[PDB]
């Protein structure tokens, strides 16, 4: 019946300037507004919801109710043959297609390429008496990423993360076709990353097929219809897979090498636990399924920095929740930075507790959709697996071969947007 409280403000434009602009917008209008607050955003009327009960419900019944929506700008840098911007049965499809790519067995045997990548990137560390992690954790994942998607070959074309940075920084960035923008930088980045990408494609095309990784995984594939995907499709669904990855994982990667900075003990804690086991240079998939309070760490490590702040979705049918009406054509934002900060779900939910996910821990005894760090439903994070794999392999081989310290001083206070990351990101010095 009753729309949420809130301020549509101006028409069209509605709140997209305090959007824009401010750091606690949603705070603010949740304080005066309570708990689910209308707002509009570029053009769009907005609703704003959070917490466990609205999980479930963006999660539920969904392929009728809640559709994707991107930005203008994400939509046309993302392009309309990726993942994140194809709908209802496409998406089932290709969604279906590219989780061959994560299979836990093709996953399994990633290890090597990306154990020799961490390994490497591990000396080099070490030899440096101070490294600034965050741009090098970086470079390390899309290294990760690019070799298991393409071939090492592939990631050892120097261009490609250079022009991939420039891609990213205007992702989300108003859009504005001038060249000298964000925007226009994007999509010059864009078009060398597609000419780029072409190459690579049409030379593992006159070979003999493999689905040894995730492109040709893609070439293998078929439609619906038994084709086989185009080749504007192939490019946009690998970029796909490149952006999704990457300020995700490396934000998951510095927020573990800073709590584990932070907390020794913890640290000390996984150490102890990889001592038990035989601890010899080889690696397999199986030690690393025997590592149940490392996984703990990590789901801890999640839940108080989250990666991914929330997400939107847009209401195809009207429907109701909390007896507040949810128009059709509104939008719905949920809030995972916000589920993950709640009181009642974490209490002391600003300290770092790998034991609230022990067996009966605080976490252990909550409802459905309390911890989201990967979304959920339809959408959920088709790399989350993959994300574990490497944020595992990687604490694994950083604490098995090094302490390491902080350094005093530096502002390690985190920035929200895109994916949190210390301010000073990150200085340190490896033992
Ligand atoms: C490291 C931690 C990561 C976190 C916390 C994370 C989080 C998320 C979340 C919350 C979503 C849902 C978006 C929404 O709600 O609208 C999502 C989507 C997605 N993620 Fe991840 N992500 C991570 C890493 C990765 C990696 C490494 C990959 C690929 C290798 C990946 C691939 C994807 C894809 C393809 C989607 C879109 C799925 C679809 O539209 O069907 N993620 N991610």
């Amino acid at each position: 019946l009753p729309i949420p409280p809130g301020d549509f403000g101006l028409p069209w434009l509605g709140e997209t300037l305090n959007f824009l602009n401010d750091g606690d917008f949603g705070k603010k209008r949740q304080q005066q507004f309570g708990p689910i607050f209308k707002t509009r955003l570029f053009g769009k009327n907005v609703i704003f919801i959070s917490g466990a009960l609205a999980n479930r419900f963006l999660f539920t019944k969904e392929q009728e109710t809640f559709q994707a929506t991107w930005p203008l700008s994400t939509r046309i840098l993302l392009g309309p043959n990726a993942l994140a911007t194809q709908m209802g049965e496409i998406h089932r499809s290709r969604r279906k297609i590219l989780y061959q790519a994560f299979l836990p067995r093709t996953l399994d045997s990633y290890l090597p390429k990306m154990d020799g990548i961490v390994q490497g990137y591990l000396e080099q560390w070490g030899k440096a008496n101070e490294v600034i992690w965050y741009p090098q954790l970086r470079r390390m994942t899309f290294d990760v990423a690019a070799t298991l998607f393409m071939g090492e070959k592939v990631s050892q074309n120097p261009q490609l993360f250079p022009w991939f940075e420039t891609y990213i920084q205007g992702l989300f960035s108003l859009p504005i076709p001038l060249p000298n923008t964000l925007f226009g930088k994007s999509q010059r980045a864009r078009a060398l990353l597609l000419a780029e990408l072409e190459k690579i494609i049409k030379a593992r095309q006159q070979q003999p097929p493999s689905e040894e990784d995730a492109l040709g995984i893609l070439l293998a594939a078929r439609d619906d219809n038994n084709q086989p995907l185009s080749l504007p499709e192939l490019k946009d669904q690998i970029l796909l897979l490149l952006f999704a990855g990457h300020e995700t994982l490396t934000s998951a990667l510095s927020s573990f090498c800073l709590l584990l900075g932070q907390h020794s003990d913890i640290r000390e804690r996984v150490r102890q636990e990889q001592n038990k086991l035989q601890l010899s240079q080889e690696l397999t998939a199986e030690t690393l399924k025997k590592m149940p309070y490392l996984d703990q760490v990590l789901q801890e490590v999640l839940r108080l920095i989250p990666p991914v702040g929330g997400g939107f979705r847009e209401l195809i049918q009207d429907c109701q929740f909390q007896g507040f009406h949810f128009p059709k054509g509104w939008l719905v934002s949920y809030q995972i930075s916000q589920t993950h900060a709640d009181p009642d779900l974490y209490p002391d939910p600003e300290k770092f507790d790998p034991e609230r996910f022990t067996p009966d821990g605080s976490a252990t005894h909550n409802p459905p959709f309390a911890h989201v760090p990967f979304g959920g439903g339809l959408r959920e994070c088709l790399g989350k697996e993959f994300a574990r794999l490497e944020m595992k392999l990687f604490a694994t081989r950083l604490i098995q071969q090094f302490d390491w310290t902080l350094l005093p001083g530096q502002n390690l206070e985190l920035v929200v947007t895109p994916s949190p990351r210390p301010k000073d990101n990150l200085r340190v010095k490896l033992h």
